[PDB]
């Protein structure tokens, strides 16, 4: 079944797809597409205590001239994830 | 706030909190409790495609006797995804 992994699993493709459906090889995506994605999906507007600012600044590096995976666009979320829910740094 | 972005973050986190947070040191968490997690949590039982096999098996190899962090989890996680939402690789 759908069980509340895959479902969010899901969502997390779905989120990316989204997005990378648009660039043909829509198993990356880049730059404008992750800016887009945090700013549009996350609907913060305060921009949580570090993580999220990290995020936008981190992005313009992680990119430069480059594409990424889907996998690399995860560590973003994952990475974002643990900055802000510090607890998961330990 | 908790945008459906957040909520499905928020889902991957509240999964690996589940488990990861009896380990005490819950950034982090090893074979056991991962093939547990995988097992538990989807209830897929009708093995869909070879991901999930291959990230069982997988599991032995990646850990040997070697903890895997928060982003390795998704790292797990996510080539579940790669391999069986075959739209992520084409």
């Amino acid at each position: 079944m759908a069980s509340p992994l895959d479902q969010a699993i899901g969502l997390l493709i779905g989120i990316f797809h989204k997005y990378s459906g648009k660039e043909g090889d829509k198993h990356t995506l880049s730059k404008k597409e992750l800016k887009e994605l945090i700013q549009k999906e996350l609907t913060i507007g305060s921009k949580l205590q570090d993580a999220e600012i990290v995020k936008l600044m981190d992005d313009l590096d992680r990119n430069k001239d480059q594409e990424v995976n889907f996998q690399e666009y995860i560590t973003f979320l994952g990475a974002l994830a643990m900055i802000y829910n510090e607890a998961l740094k330990g």
